[PDB]
């Protein structure tokens, strides 16, 4: 179960974050760890598509090769905090698993600038019991976390030393599919 009410960034700039471009997860912290494997790849695009706030997600387990994409139209709870009912799609946007009550994540942007971000997400999926996941994002898939985002991790009363890096997983991403999925 999730336990955190994450606080959104003061002065969060939604249009800059939701600009249609890709964010890569570089590091993550799962508060209920055996939620998820140690050795993971994830990325997202987020933007407005024909007036609708959207995210597209990609997950890849570099050991098992388990791969999935998702798309959601985000609903606003407050500036920088969203609820996202997702649908699993192939890379081209064809629906594999339709939107369904109880399949949603929340999404809080705790810090962002043009190149980096810190987010909190709480996943709900059927009768699974999942916990809080924090993620450090960068526009550059190879970037080491810099002082702005590491300071934001401390300001959330988290220790960056606990975050697990994605950098040694050979992650390769289809940026084109993430951008195009925003429309789907
Ligand atoms: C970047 C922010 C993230 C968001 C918004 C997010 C969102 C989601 C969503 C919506 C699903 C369900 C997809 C579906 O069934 O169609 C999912 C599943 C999953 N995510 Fe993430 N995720 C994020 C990052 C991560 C990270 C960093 C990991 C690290 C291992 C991770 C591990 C998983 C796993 C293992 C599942 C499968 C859960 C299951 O069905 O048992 N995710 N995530
Ligand atoms: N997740």
């Amino acid at each position: 179960a999730c336990t955190k009410n994450a606080i959104a960034q003061t002065g969060f700039n939604k249009d800059k974050y939701f600009n249609g471009d890709v964010w890569y997860v570089t590091d993550y912290l799962d508060l209920e760890p055996d939620d998820v494997p140690k050795r993971y790849c994830a990325a997202l695009a987020a933007g407005t598509a024909s007036g609708k706030l959207k995210e597209a997600l990609y997950h890849y387990d570099p050991k098992t090769q388990d791969t999935f994409y998702d798309v959601s139209e985000l609903q606003v709870e407050s500036l920088g905090k969203y609820t996202a009912n997702f649908k699993k799609v192939d890379k081209n946007g064809n629906v594999k698993v339709a939107v369904t009550a109880g399949n949603y994540y929340t999404f809080t942007v705790m810090y962002a600038d043009d190149s980096s971000a810190l987010i909190h997400t709480c996943l709900h999926k059927g009768n699974k019991d999942l916990g809080d996941v924090y993620a450090v994002l960068n526009r550059n898939k190879d970037a080491a976390a810099g002082d702005k985002v590491k300071s934001a991790v401390s300001a959330a009363t988290l220790e960056f030393s606990k975050f697990i890096s994605t950098k040694e997983n050979n992650c390769a991403y289809d940026n084109d599919s993430l951008k195009s999925l925003l429309t789907k």
